[PDB]
Protein backbone atom coordinates (compact mmCIF):
# COMPACT_ATOMS: atom_id res chain seq x y z
CA UNK A 1 0.00 0.00 0.00
CA UNK A 2 2.65 2.37 -1.41
CA UNK A 3 0.49 5.85 -0.89
CA UNK A 4 0.10 5.01 2.78
CA UNK A 5 4.01 4.00 3.69
CA UNK A 6 4.81 7.31 1.26
CA UNK A 7 2.59 9.71 3.85
CA UNK A 8 4.15 7.70 6.76
CA UNK A 9 7.99 9.28 5.55
CA UNK A 10 6.88 12.56 4.06
CA UNK A 11 5.30 13.62 7.53
CA UNK A 12 8.36 12.67 9.38
CA UNK A 13 10.48 15.03 6.91
CA UNK A 14 7.98 17.82 7.13
CA UNK A 15 8.23 17.58 10.65
CA UNK A 16 12.05 17.12 10.24
CA UNK A 17 12.36 20.27 7.56
CA UNK A 18 10.19 22.46 10.18
CA UNK A 19 12.04 21.51 12.92
CA UNK A 20 15.73 22.33 11.46
CA UNK A 21 14.91 25.87 10.15
CA UNK A 22 13.30 26.76 13.21
CA UNK A 23 16.05 25.49 15.14
CA UNK A 24 18.71 27.37 12.87
CA UNK A 25 16.93 30.71 13.52
CA UNK A 26 16.83 30.18 17.24
CA UNK A 27 21.22 29.63 17.19
CA UNK A 28 21.34 32.67 15.37
CA UNK A 29 19.39 34.67 18.14
CA UNK A 30 21.64 32.29 20.20
CA UNK A 31 24.93 34.13 18.86
CA UNK A 32 23.16 37.86 19.36
CA UNK A 33 22.63 37.15 22.84
CA UNK A 34 25.13 38.26 25.54
CA UNK A 35 26.78 35.63 27.99
CA UNK A 36 24.67 33.82 30.69
CA UNK A 37 24.76 35.95 34.19
CA UNK A 38 26.00 32.28 36.17
CA UNK A 39 23.05 30.89 37.88
CA UNK A 40 24.34 28.67 39.96
CA UNK A 41 27.62 30.45 40.81
CA UNK A 42 25.45 33.63 41.78
CA UNK A 43 23.93 31.19 44.22
CA UNK A 44 26.99 29.38 45.75
CA UNK A 45 28.49 32.95 45.76
CA UNK A 46 25.43 33.44 48.84
CA UNK A 47 25.86 30.49 50.58
CA UNK A 48 29.93 31.00 50.78
CA UNK A 49 28.79 34.21 52.31
CA UNK A 50 26.99 32.47 55.06
CA UNK A 51 23.64 33.40 53.42
CA UNK A 52 20.25 31.77 52.18
CA UNK A 53 20.33 31.50 48.81
CA UNK A 54 16.93 32.42 47.52
CA UNK A 55 15.49 31.60 43.76
CA UNK A 56 12.54 34.12 43.51
CA UNK A 57 9.53 33.23 41.43
CA UNK A 58 7.44 34.87 39.01
CA UNK A 59 4.51 33.31 38.96
CA UNK A 60 1.16 35.09 37.70
CA UNK A 61 -1.57 31.94 38.46
CA UNK A 62 -1.52 28.73 39.87
CA UNK A 63 -3.77 25.69 38.54
CA UNK A 64 -6.20 25.12 41.33
CA UNK A 65 -5.74 28.54 43.06
CA UNK A 66 -6.22 30.98 40.22
CA UNK A 67 -4.57 34.39 39.81
CA UNK A 68 -1.97 35.01 42.60
CA UNK A 69 -1.71 38.55 42.08
CA UNK A 70 -4.19 41.36 40.94
CA UNK A 71 -1.61 43.39 40.05
CA UNK A 72 1.04 40.81 37.66
CA UNK A 73 4.23 43.62 36.83
CA UNK A 74 7.19 40.93 35.99
CA UNK A 75 9.71 44.06 35.84
CA UNK A 76 8.61 45.87 39.35
CA UNK A 77 8.70 42.08 40.82
CA UNK A 78 12.11 41.30 39.96
CA UNK A 79 13.22 44.58 41.52
CA UNK A 80 11.57 44.05 44.75
CA UNK A 81 12.67 40.46 44.67
CA UNK A 82 16.45 41.74 44.23
CA UNK A 83 16.04 44.44 46.79
CA UNK A 84 14.68 42.25 49.01
CA UNK A 85 18.00 40.04 48.56
CA UNK A 86 17.31 37.07 46.17
CA UNK A 87 20.37 35.69 44.40
CA UNK A 88 18.48 34.64 41.61
CA UNK A 89 14.92 34.44 39.93
CA UNK A 90 12.68 31.92 38.53
CA UNK A 91 9.81 33.08 35.88
CA UNK A 92 7.33 30.54 34.66
CA UNK A 93 7.11 31.33 31.29
CA UNK A 94 4.16 27.98 30.14
CA UNK A 95 0.71 30.10 29.47
CA UNK A 96 -2.03 27.52 29.62
CA UNK A 97 -1.20 26.04 33.19
CA UNK A 98 0.58 28.98 35.23
CA UNK A 99 -0.40 32.00 32.80
CA UNK A 100 3.00 32.84 32.38
CA UNK A 101 4.74 34.26 28.62
CA UNK A 102 8.08 33.82 27.38
CA UNK A 103 8.22 37.44 27.06
CA UNK A 104 8.05 37.70 31.25
CA UNK A 105 11.31 35.88 31.44
CA UNK A 106 13.03 38.64 29.14
CA UNK A 107 11.12 41.45 30.52
CA UNK A 108 11.99 40.75 34.77
CA UNK A 109 15.95 40.00 33.69
CA UNK A 110 16.11 42.99 32.01
CA UNK A 111 14.61 44.71 35.05
CA UNK A 112 17.64 43.62 37.77
CA UNK A 113 20.92 41.92 37.44
CA UNK A 114 19.92 38.81 38.48
CA UNK A 115 20.05 35.39 37.13
CA UNK A 116 17.52 34.03 35.74
CA UNK A 117 15.79 30.08 35.30
CA UNK A 118 13.24 29.00 32.71
CA UNK A 119 10.41 27.29 34.23
CA UNK A 120 8.78 25.22 32.14
CA UNK A 121 8.16 22.19 30.67
CA UNK A 122 10.77 20.85 29.00
CA UNK A 123 10.98 17.70 26.79
CA UNK A 124 12.73 18.68 23.70
CA UNK A 125 16.70 20.53 23.21
CA UNK A 126 14.78 22.96 20.71
CA UNK A 127 13.52 24.39 23.74
CA UNK A 128 17.04 24.72 26.02
CA UNK A 129 17.70 27.02 22.69
CA UNK A 130 14.34 29.13 22.96
CA UNK A 131 15.15 29.73 26.52
CA UNK A 132 18.78 30.96 25.83
CA UNK A 133 17.30 33.14 22.86
CA UNK A 134 15.01 34.63 25.76
CA UNK A 135 17.83 35.39 27.80
CA UNK A 136 17.63 32.40 30.54
CA UNK A 137 20.50 31.54 32.49
CA UNK A 138 19.59 28.25 33.79
CA UNK A 139 16.94 25.90 32.79
CA UNK A 140 14.50 23.02 34.37
CA UNK A 141 14.50 19.27 33.87
CA UNK A 142 12.04 17.61 35.55
CA UNK A 143 12.54 13.78 36.42
CA UNK A 144 9.11 12.80 36.71
CA UNK A 145 8.48 13.81 33.17
CA UNK A 146 11.44 12.76 30.58
CA UNK A 147 13.71 9.81 30.77
CA UNK A 148 17.29 9.52 31.34
CA UNK A 149 18.51 9.46 27.52
CA UNK A 150 16.36 13.19 27.09
CA UNK A 151 17.70 14.04 30.83
CA UNK A 152 21.27 13.86 29.72
CA UNK A 153 20.33 15.97 26.47
CA UNK A 154 18.63 18.20 27.75
CA UNK A 155 21.32 19.02 30.38
CA UNK A 156 24.24 18.43 27.42
CA UNK A 157 22.33 21.27 25.30
CA UNK A 158 22.11 23.57 27.91
CA UNK A 159 26.06 23.52 28.66
CA UNK A 160 27.03 23.94 25.26
CA UNK A 161 24.98 27.10 25.53
CA UNK A 162 26.86 28.34 28.76
CA UNK A 163 23.93 27.73 31.22
CA UNK A 164 22.78 25.82 34.11
CA UNK A 165 20.36 23.04 34.76
CA UNK A 166 18.18 23.06 37.62
CA UNK A 167 17.10 18.90 38.01
CA UNK A 168 13.87 18.44 39.83
CA UNK A 169 13.61 15.43 41.85
CA UNK A 170 10.58 14.58 44.28
CA UNK A 171 11.38 10.61 45.75
CA UNK A 172 14.37 8.43 45.98
CA UNK A 173 14.13 7.13 42.60
CA UNK A 174 14.52 10.08 40.93
CA UNK A 175 17.36 11.39 43.16
CA UNK A 176 19.33 8.46 42.02
CA UNK A 177 18.47 9.23 38.26
CA UNK A 178 19.45 13.01 38.72
CA UNK A 179 22.41 11.78 40.42
CA UNK A 180 23.40 10.32 36.48
CA UNK A 181 23.52 13.53 35.43
CA UNK A 182 26.49 16.56 36.22
CA UNK A 183 24.40 18.94 37.16
CA UNK A 184 25.02 20.46 40.51
CA UNK A 185 21.69 22.13 41.14
CA UNK A 186 19.09 19.40 42.00
CA UNK A 187 15.70 20.51 43.46
CA UNK A 188 14.59 18.52 46.50
CA UNK A 189 10.22 19.40 45.94
CA UNK A 190 8.38 18.54 49.10
CA UNK A 191 5.05 18.39 46.96
CA UNK A 192 4.07 14.35 46.00
CA UNK A 193 2.65 14.66 41.90
CA UNK A 194 0.12 11.96 42.73
CA UNK A 195 -1.55 12.68 45.73
CA UNK A 196 -0.25 17.09 46.18
CA UNK A 197 0.65 16.66 49.81
CA UNK A 198 3.24 19.02 50.39
CA UNK A 199 4.91 17.84 53.54
CA UNK A 200 8.76 19.39 54.72
CA UNK A 201 10.18 16.11 55.86
CA UNK A 202 10.44 14.95 51.99
CA UNK A 203 12.99 17.25 51.33
CA UNK A 204 15.20 16.15 54.82
CA UNK A 205 15.17 12.63 53.93
CA UNK A 206 16.01 13.37 49.91
CA UNK A 207 19.03 15.38 51.37
CA UNK A 208 20.44 12.56 53.30
CA UNK A 209 20.45 10.63 50.36
CA UNK A 210 22.42 13.46 48.04
CA UNK A 211 26.43 13.58 48.05
CA UNK A 212 27.71 16.52 49.51
CA UNK A 213 29.03 18.45 46.30
CA UNK A 214 25.31 18.87 44.98
CA UNK A 215 23.81 21.93 46.24
CA UNK A 216 20.23 21.48 47.65
CA UNK A 217 17.23 23.50 46.47
CA UNK A 218 14.29 23.31 48.58
CA UNK A 219 11.01 23.86 47.42
CA UNK A 220 7.31 24.09 48.09
CA UNK A 221 6.24 24.16 51.54
CA UNK A 222 8.84 26.55 52.66
CA UNK A 223 7.02 29.73 54.17
CA UNK A 224 9.09 31.35 56.73
CA UNK A 225 12.65 32.19 57.62
CA UNK A 226 12.20 28.85 60.58
CA UNK A 227 11.56 26.87 57.74
CA UNK A 228 14.51 27.81 56.03
CA UNK A 229 15.93 27.02 59.42
CA UNK A 230 14.82 23.38 59.94
CA UNK A 231 15.56 22.60 55.98
CA UNK A 232 19.32 24.09 56.99
CA UNK A 233 20.10 21.49 59.59
CA UNK A 234 19.41 18.61 56.93
CA UNK A 235 22.37 20.36 54.61
CA UNK A 236 19.49 22.42 52.55
CA UNK A 237 20.43 26.49 52.09
CA UNK A 238 19.27 27.49 49.31
CA UNK A 239 15.20 27.73 48.49
CA UNK A 240 12.59 28.46 45.33
CA UNK A 241 9.73 30.56 46.43
CA UNK A 242 7.48 32.39 44.84
CA UNK A 243 3.64 32.51 45.44
CA UNK A 244 4.03 32.92 48.99
CA UNK A 245 5.81 36.01 48.90
CA UNK A 246 4.04 37.17 46.00
CA UNK A 247 0.97 37.36 48.02
CA UNK A 248 2.09 40.04 50.02
CA UNK A 249 2.33 43.16 49.40
CA UNK A 250 5.66 44.61 49.77
CA UNK A 251 7.32 41.70 47.89
CA UNK A 252 10.94 43.41 49.00
CA UNK A 253 9.85 43.33 53.06
CA UNK A 254 8.62 39.47 52.68
CA UNK A 255 11.91 38.87 51.07
CA UNK A 256 13.92 39.86 53.36
CA UNK A 257 11.54 38.50 55.98
CA UNK A 258 12.02 34.82 54.98
CA UNK A 259 15.65 35.23 54.41
CA UNK A 260 17.14 37.04 57.58
CA UNK A 261 14.03 37.01 60.10
CA UNK B 1 -1.80 15.75 35.07
CA UNK B 2 2.05 15.63 34.08
CA UNK B 3 0.87 13.41 30.89
CA UNK B 4 -1.86 15.60 29.87
CA UNK B 5 1.36 18.69 30.38
CA UNK B 6 3.33 16.85 27.93
CA UNK B 7 0.25 16.30 25.32
CA UNK B 8 -0.17 20.46 24.70
CA UNK B 9 3.50 20.80 25.46
CA UNK B 10 4.49 19.10 22.71
CA UNK B 11 1.58 20.80 20.62
CA UNK B 12 3.22 23.98 21.46
CA UNK B 13 6.81 22.90 20.25
CA UNK B 14 5.68 21.79 16.84
CA UNK B 15 3.43 24.67 16.58
CA UNK B 16 6.67 26.96 17.72
CA UNK B 17 9.06 25.42 14.86
CA UNK B 18 6.35 25.59 12.38
CA UNK B 19 5.88 29.18 12.89
CA UNK B 20 9.72 30.07 12.75
CA UNK B 21 9.78 27.80 9.57
CA UNK B 22 7.24 29.35 7.94
CA UNK B 23 7.71 32.37 8.58
CA UNK B 24 11.84 31.82 6.77
CA UNK B 25 9.89 30.15 4.36
CA UNK B 26 7.78 33.50 3.34
CA UNK B 27 11.24 35.47 3.43
CA UNK B 28 12.89 33.25 0.53
CA UNK B 29 9.62 33.42 -1.34
CA UNK B 30 10.29 37.27 -1.12
CA UNK B 31 13.21 37.49 -2.74
CA UNK B 32 12.97 34.49 -5.48
CA UNK B 33 11.94 36.28 -8.99
CA UNK B 34 8.14 35.42 -10.35
CA UNK B 35 7.06 31.90 -11.41
CA UNK B 36 7.30 31.46 -15.08
CA UNK B 37 3.52 30.68 -16.23
CA UNK B 38 3.29 26.90 -16.14
CA UNK B 39 -0.08 26.56 -17.68
CA UNK B 40 0.62 29.74 -19.93
CA UNK B 41 3.58 27.87 -21.58
CA UNK B 42 1.44 24.62 -22.11
CA UNK B 43 -1.56 26.72 -23.79
CA UNK B 44 1.23 28.52 -25.95
CA UNK B 45 2.30 25.44 -27.56
CA UNK B 46 -1.22 23.91 -28.17
CA UNK B 47 -2.15 27.55 -29.37
CA UNK B 48 1.08 26.43 -32.15
CA UNK B 49 -0.71 23.25 -32.83
CA UNK B 50 2.17 21.48 -31.29
CA UNK B 51 1.96 18.21 -28.51
CA UNK B 52 2.45 20.19 -25.13
CA UNK B 53 5.27 17.77 -23.05
CA UNK B 54 5.95 18.01 -19.28
CA UNK B 55 9.02 16.64 -19.25
CA UNK B 56 10.58 14.96 -16.14
CA UNK B 57 13.66 14.45 -14.94
CA UNK B 58 13.34 11.04 -12.82
CA UNK B 59 16.26 8.63 -11.99
CA UNK B 60 13.89 6.01 -10.14
CA UNK B 61 10.66 4.82 -9.21
CA UNK B 62 8.98 2.28 -6.97
CA UNK B 63 7.40 0.77 -9.76
CA UNK B 64 10.82 0.20 -12.13
CA UNK B 65 13.66 0.73 -10.01
CA UNK B 66 16.45 2.54 -11.26
CA UNK B 67 16.10 4.30 -14.56
CA UNK B 68 19.06 6.10 -15.28
CA UNK B 69 22.51 5.78 -13.33
CA UNK B 70 24.37 8.56 -14.73
CA UNK B 71 21.99 11.37 -13.68
CA UNK B 72 22.53 15.09 -14.49
CA UNK B 73 19.70 17.01 -13.80
CA UNK B 74 20.66 20.53 -15.30
CA UNK B 75 22.15 18.92 -18.96
CA UNK B 76 18.59 16.87 -19.01
CA UNK B 77 16.73 19.88 -18.79
CA UNK B 78 18.77 21.70 -21.69
CA UNK B 79 18.14 18.40 -23.44
CA UNK B 80 14.57 18.53 -22.93
CA UNK B 81 14.56 21.71 -23.95
CA UNK B 82 16.55 21.20 -27.06
CA UNK B 83 13.96 18.17 -27.80
CA UNK B 84 10.69 20.49 -27.67
CA UNK B 85 9.64 20.42 -24.21
CA UNK B 86 6.94 23.11 -23.18
CA UNK B 87 7.77 22.55 -19.02
CA UNK B 88 9.52 20.51 -17.39
CA UNK B 89 8.77 18.27 -14.28
CA UNK B 90 11.49 17.10 -11.42
CA UNK B 91 11.20 14.63 -8.49
CA UNK B 92 12.31 16.00 -5.29
CA UNK B 93 11.27 13.01 -3.29
CA UNK B 94 14.42 11.00 -2.37
CA UNK B 95 13.51 8.01 -0.91
CA UNK B 96 11.20 6.57 -3.41
CA UNK B 97 12.69 8.45 -6.68
CA UNK B 98 15.98 9.29 -6.11
CA UNK B 99 15.05 12.55 -6.29
CA UNK B 100 16.34 16.13 -4.15
CA UNK B 101 14.75 19.43 -3.59
CA UNK B 102 18.18 21.02 -5.47
CA UNK B 103 17.66 19.10 -8.61
CA UNK B 104 14.64 20.96 -9.09
CA UNK B 105 16.57 24.62 -8.67
CA UNK B 106 19.62 23.43 -10.60
CA UNK B 107 17.12 21.59 -13.45
CA UNK B 108 15.33 25.62 -13.98
CA UNK B 109 18.61 27.54 -13.51
CA UNK B 110 19.68 25.96 -16.87
CA UNK B 111 16.73 26.16 -18.62
CA UNK B 112 14.28 28.79 -19.43
CA UNK B 113 11.29 26.37 -19.27
CA UNK B 114 8.53 26.15 -16.00
CA UNK B 115 9.42 23.93 -13.54
CA UNK B 116 7.11 21.45 -11.23
CA UNK B 117 7.61 20.07 -8.10
CA UNK B 118 6.75 16.43 -8.51
CA UNK B 119 6.16 15.25 -4.68
CA UNK B 120 3.84 14.42 -2.28
CA UNK B 121 2.15 17.28 -0.71
CA UNK B 122 0.35 16.79 2.48
CA UNK B 123 0.84 20.35 4.08
CA UNK B 124 0.48 23.85 2.62
CA UNK B 125 4.28 24.55 4.54
CA UNK B 126 5.25 22.14 1.40
CA UNK B 127 3.69 24.53 -1.34
CA UNK B 128 5.77 27.34 0.25
CA UNK B 129 8.90 24.71 0.04
CA UNK B 130 7.95 24.54 -3.66
CA UNK B 131 8.03 28.27 -4.34
CA UNK B 132 11.39 28.91 -2.50
CA UNK B 133 13.41 26.21 -4.65
CA UNK B 134 11.36 28.41 -7.25
CA UNK B 135 9.38 25.63 -8.64
CA UNK B 136 5.77 27.29 -11.17
CA UNK B 137 3.86 24.74 -10.18
CA UNK B 138 2.81 22.52 -7.63
CA UNK B 139 1.27 18.34 -7.76
CA UNK B 140 -1.92 17.57 -5.72
CA UNK B 141 -2.53 14.10 -5.45
CA UNK B 142 -6.77 13.55 -5.38
CA UNK B 143 -5.54 9.84 -3.87
CA UNK B 144 -3.33 10.86 -1.28
CA UNK B 145 -5.63 14.44 0.28
CA UNK B 146 -8.97 15.24 1.31
CA UNK B 147 -11.39 18.16 -0.03
CA UNK B 148 -10.13 20.67 2.47
CA UNK B 149 -6.35 19.91 2.14
CA UNK B 150 -6.43 19.90 -1.62
CA UNK B 151 -8.37 23.40 -1.36
CA UNK B 152 -5.59 25.01 1.10
CA UNK B 153 -3.26 23.32 -1.07
CA UNK B 154 -4.08 25.07 -4.35
CA UNK B 155 -5.20 28.19 -2.28
CA UNK B 156 -1.54 28.72 -1.06
CA UNK B 157 -0.13 28.06 -4.54
CA UNK B 158 -2.44 30.53 -6.18
CA UNK B 159 -1.18 32.87 -3.93
CA UNK B 160 2.03 32.55 -4.53
CA UNK B 161 1.70 32.70 -8.21
CA UNK B 162 1.92 29.12 -9.06
CA UNK B 163 -0.02 26.72 -11.11
CA UNK B 164 -1.56 23.34 -9.54
CA UNK B 165 -1.66 19.99 -11.83
CA UNK B 166 -4.22 18.16 -9.78
CA UNK B 167 -3.63 14.36 -10.59
CA UNK B 168 -6.45 12.03 -10.69
CA UNK B 169 -6.92 7.97 -11.53
CA UNK B 170 -10.99 7.54 -11.25
CA UNK B 171 -14.51 9.03 -11.83
CA UNK B 172 -15.13 10.12 -7.98
CA UNK B 173 -11.41 11.62 -8.09
CA UNK B 174 -12.07 13.29 -10.85
CA UNK B 175 -15.73 14.80 -9.57
CA UNK B 176 -13.77 15.58 -6.52
CA UNK B 177 -11.30 17.67 -8.42
CA UNK B 178 -13.78 19.48 -10.24
CA UNK B 179 -14.65 21.31 -7.02
CA UNK B 180 -11.32 22.85 -7.23
CA UNK B 181 -10.58 25.60 -9.43
CA UNK B 182 -7.40 24.81 -11.59
CA UNK B 183 -7.92 23.97 -15.18
CA UNK B 184 -4.24 21.56 -15.07
CA UNK B 185 -6.09 17.83 -14.73
CA UNK B 186 -4.04 15.20 -14.70
CA UNK B 187 -5.23 11.80 -15.55
CA UNK B 188 -3.02 8.93 -14.59
CA UNK B 189 -2.74 5.64 -16.35
CA UNK B 190 -0.85 3.98 -13.32
CA UNK B 191 -2.97 1.80 -10.88
CA UNK B 192 -1.09 2.41 -7.44
CA UNK B 193 -2.06 -0.51 -6.32
CA UNK B 194 -1.58 -2.98 -8.70
CA UNK B 195 1.35 -0.58 -11.10
CA UNK B 196 -0.81 -1.83 -14.27
CA UNK B 197 -0.32 0.78 -16.45
CA UNK B 198 -2.92 1.36 -19.51
CA UNK B 199 -3.58 4.24 -21.45
CA UNK B 200 -7.27 3.15 -21.88
CA UNK B 201 -7.87 4.33 -18.11
CA UNK B 202 -7.01 8.54 -19.75
CA UNK B 203 -9.04 7.61 -22.73
CA UNK B 204 -12.43 6.82 -20.03
CA UNK B 205 -11.56 9.60 -18.07
CA UNK B 206 -11.31 11.95 -20.74
CA UNK B 207 -15.19 11.00 -21.78
CA UNK B 208 -15.82 13.09 -18.08
CA UNK B 209 -13.75 15.39 -18.47
CA UNK B 210 -15.62 19.25 -18.99
CA UNK B 211 -13.90 21.07 -21.88
CA UNK B 212 -12.72 24.00 -19.45
CA UNK B 213 -10.07 21.88 -17.90
CA UNK B 214 -6.73 21.31 -19.65
CA UNK B 215 -5.92 17.34 -19.28
CA UNK B 216 -2.56 16.07 -18.77
CA UNK B 217 -2.05 12.13 -19.81
CA UNK B 218 0.07 11.36 -17.51
CA UNK B 219 2.00 7.27 -17.37
CA UNK B 220 2.13 4.66 -20.19
CA UNK B 221 2.80 6.99 -22.96
CA UNK B 222 6.04 5.87 -24.98
CA UNK B 223 6.07 6.86 -28.85
CA UNK B 224 4.50 9.35 -31.16
CA UNK B 225 1.64 7.10 -31.85
CA UNK B 226 0.56 7.31 -28.29
CA UNK B 227 0.38 10.19 -28.39
CA UNK B 228 -1.58 10.55 -31.45
CA UNK B 229 -4.10 8.05 -30.12
CA UNK B 230 -4.46 9.83 -26.91
CA UNK B 231 -5.20 13.11 -29.66
CA UNK B 232 -8.16 11.55 -30.27
CA UNK B 233 -9.54 11.53 -27.01
CA UNK B 234 -8.92 15.39 -27.33
CA UNK B 235 -5.41 14.91 -25.05
CA UNK B 236 -3.07 17.03 -26.45
CA UNK B 237 -0.65 17.64 -23.17
CA UNK B 238 1.35 14.99 -21.96
CA UNK B 239 3.59 14.08 -18.76
CA UNK B 240 6.41 11.56 -19.69
CA UNK B 241 9.26 10.61 -17.78
CA UNK B 242 10.45 6.76 -17.86
CA UNK B 243 10.77 6.51 -21.49
CA UNK B 244 12.89 9.72 -22.66
CA UNK B 245 14.82 8.97 -19.34
CA UNK B 246 15.59 5.16 -20.33
CA UNK B 247 16.93 6.59 -23.48
CA UNK B 248 21.16 8.05 -24.30
CA UNK B 249 19.99 11.04 -26.14
CA UNK B 250 17.34 12.65 -24.78
CA UNK B 251 17.00 15.81 -27.05
CA UNK B 252 16.64 13.55 -29.58
CA UNK B 253 14.23 11.51 -28.32
CA UNK B 254 12.15 14.34 -26.95
CA UNK B 255 11.88 15.55 -30.51
CA UNK B 256 10.48 11.99 -32.07
CA UNK B 257 7.74 11.69 -29.59
CA UNK B 258 6.71 15.13 -29.81
CA UNK B 259 6.91 15.42 -33.77
CA UNK B 260 7.62 11.63 -35.14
Amino acid sequence: DILRKIEAYKREEIAAAKARLALDELKARTRDQSAPRGFLKALEAKRAAGQFALIAEIKKASPSKGLIRPDFDPPALAKAYEEGGAACLSVLTDTPSFQGAPEFLTAARQACSLPALRKDFLFDPYQVYEARSWGADCILIIMASVDDDLAKELEDTAFALGMDALIEVHDEAEMERALKLSSRLLGVNNRNLRSFEVNLAVSERLAKMAPSDRLLVGESGIFTHEDCLRLEKSGIGTFLIGESLMRQHDVAAATRALLTG
